[PDB]
């Protein structure tokens, strides 16, 4: 049901905070959501130039994209993501970008590598094997449906990692400069490729890039510091979840605990700051939830203070922080330090103007799961329309097409 | 002045715990405190006798000896500390272990090993170096102390290392079980030799004890592994002290922090614990304390949840619990989850009945941190005697003798 909440207006939710070069005016930020209505050949589309233009006239506001392949080798769902490693690709986001821009807004691009979970099939229409830092498997459903098609997981050498770093990072990040983002945001959360080198359940290796702590970040930090001297290190951002077990992390049940593992990162990164090559942001899932599912109190392990303890710099927190609606006491509390950037994905995507909507008090339109990671416009910009202008056959007949 | 407190005895602080092998009856616990009333020669002394045997009359109650060298080339204090390196030590402190005994109460001995803070003239008597896990010193006056007479700091060779582990702990673990002790705790706190293994700062070494989080934590867990086997898991406990800058720890400062640094050796330690090897307690200094020194909140750059997060065990924490008197609020809250024990060490050197007054709310007696050190009974044991009873210029001139 919808959401009563009191207004956030007169809160450090409406006081302005420089993130990198930009000033943002309001702490309330759309996160990165995945819901598949890219272009088949992964360029973006009119059906996104839309999506993102409707949830920037909050001026100021920091929207951050839904996940972004690098490069053909980082791609691997079935569902239509977009991609930012061709000129074509680069061409049609800046069209989004510019928008965003017109009405005072940001936008940092998150930049995805799927690894070990790509669909072996689809990897295997590019000729190409999912890949990851081991050769291991999220679970044994998924090792038997890759050595079905005959298209195992396989660890990248050492020199394919080099080529992350020089090339397919490189590239996107170049890319994305060219399509106007203001920030490119390094996935290291979930399960997916960054997180499986950090963390020891899915990285065995015994190059420079595993075997330690420090070797396990080592891709991580390098990454970091390249992309740094491409872009400026107040162009980039970094995603982690500490405590997720999406995706089959073992997180606190690892051999290295969490805290051991992101606190090595985040201090690492604070290092870099105090040299004067301070990243713009670290965002963090909060414990409260693990990818897309909630976590209870219960099974919830630890919580992100470490990271206010050791990064000095912004960060971004996000996870079910209307629990606690109307008053939002956590999220004020989280916020009080004044550089920190609170972000709501899943009411963003059933309310387009939330920015205006926490700030007023008004109550929220609950979101519609069913149409998460649908391929067609219901569910998608329909909740910018008038419900009664809204044709829902004509809609799911709707999708993405090229932008103009 | 003297300190005003509610009762505890209706609280967690006085309901049974099994710590290891033995059944604690109350939470409250004397840490190791340090006070220079040993013989010259390191024997306990009869002063000590009484001391123990005085803070041992609530049944039940676990009392940690004062640092204990383990051996000749672990001392290096100017002040007459006690050893258990020799058949002489163990004797002495089995008439003290064995009072506390007939008192239904339990003894810990905390095992100290000094290294870079050793005296340069005191270990040169004994035709030794101060030494440690790499040649540093706590600061530029430790380092021109020791070159000027000649006994620079040494770092231990790699035989030496191991030689910790097979012949000086070994040989102080046996003569503790010899010496009736239900526990021996390793010193891994305060910029101490194990400290100094630990961290960064103190710890350059190129062989296996070093050069990484996993190589600097490596003599401290076979130690841990080690000394297990002599006298079994439940014997063991373990001091830390994260955020302490005693002896100039670099703490948050180092290069790497020590979220990272005690989260890796508290997570190992759990997993000998889910193999059946678990140690009887973890024991952390809280951040309002560093050493013997209190630390403002202002000051202070973490806490200890970790350890609450990732050690599943009996914990015990100290440090100025009663700064939030007479209510307790803080104490009470750290006890709630029913496997914390808290320590007080300034507090139950002039109250040796603490564990009496904290049960039923009777005022304590102010500390006189002028007679911490002192070499005589005055102010150590005289806190026992009626004032009207206490002649102050026999007892500045009863210096240690032997027990009996
Ligand atoms: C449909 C959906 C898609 C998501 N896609 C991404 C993604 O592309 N990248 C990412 O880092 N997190 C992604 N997430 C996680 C969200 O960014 C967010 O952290 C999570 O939903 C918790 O925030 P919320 O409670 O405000 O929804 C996604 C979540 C959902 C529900
Ligand atoms: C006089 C004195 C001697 C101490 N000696 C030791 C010691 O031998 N080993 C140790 O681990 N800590 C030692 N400490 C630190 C205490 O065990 C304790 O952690 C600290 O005093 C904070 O607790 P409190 O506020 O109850 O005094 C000593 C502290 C003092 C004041
Ligand atoms: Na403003
Ligand atoms: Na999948
Ligand atoms: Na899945
Ligand atoms: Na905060
Ligand atoms: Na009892
Ligand atoms: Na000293
Ligand atoms: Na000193
Ligand atoms: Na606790």
């Amino acid at each position: 049901s919808s959401v009563k909440i009191s207004p956030l207006k007169d809160s450090e939710a409406f006081q302005s905070i420089k993130v990198g070069n930009n000033t943002l005016q309001t702490k309330i930020v759309y996160p990165p959501t995945t819901r598949f209505r890219a272009l088949e050949d992964h360029t973006p589309s009119d059906l996104q130039l839309q999506y993102y233009g409707d949830r920037s006239t909050f001026p100021g506001t920091l929207l951050i994209t839904e996940a972004t392949f690098v490069s053909p080798q980082a791609s691997g769902y079935e569902g239509a993501a977009p991609g930012i490693w061709t000129d074509k690709h680069a061409k049609a986001w800046k069209v989004i970008t510019d928008k965003v821009h017109a009405n005072g807004s940001f936008v940092s691009t998150q930049l995805i590598f799927l690894g070990r979970v790509a669909d072996p099939a689809v990897m295997k229409t590019r000729g190409l094997n999912p890949v990851s830092a081991s050769a291991t498997y999220e679970s044994d459903a998924a090792k038997e449906a890759a050595e079905a098609v005959g298209n195992p997981v396989r660890a990248l050498t050492t020199q394919e990692v080099k080529d992350l770093v020089y090339e397919a990072y490189t590239n996107a990040a170049q890319k994305a400069m060219d399509a106007g983002f203001d920030y490119i945001e390094l996935h290291a959360a979930h399960g997916y490729l960054l997180d499986q080198f950090l963390q020891p359940c899915t990285n065995q290796r015994t190059d420079e890039y595993g075997g330690s702590i420090e070797n396990r970040a080592r891709l991580i930090l390098e990454l970091i510091d390249h992309l740094s001297t491409i872009v400026g290190a107040d162009k980039i951002g970094i995603r982690i979840s500490p405590w997720a077990t999406f995706q089959n992390m073992k997180a606190h049940k690892d051999t290295v605990h969490p805290l051991t593992t992101f606190s090595y990162l985040v201090h690492e990164l604070q290092q870099r700051a105090d040299k004067g090559q301070g990243i713009a942001y670290i965002s963090v899932v909060e414990p409260r939830v693990s990818g897309n599912v909630d976590v209870s109190e219960e099974d919830q392990a630890g919580d992100n203070e470490f990271v206010s303890k050791i990064w000095k710099g912004v960060i971004l927190k996000a996870g079910n922080y209307s629990y606690d609606a109307p008053e939002f006491k956590t999220l004020k509390e989280d916020i009080a330090d004044k550089r920190t950037l609170v972000g709501f994905s899943r009411y963003f995507t059933s309310n387009p103007n939330l920015v205006w909507k926490l700030r007023d008090g008004i109550d929220l339109v609950p979101y519609d799961r069913n149409t998460f990671y649908s391929d067609n416009n219901y569910g998608y910009n329909t909740f910018s329309m008038d419900s009664e202008e809204v044709d829902k056959e004509l809609e799911i007949k709707r999708v993405p097409s090229a932008i103009e």
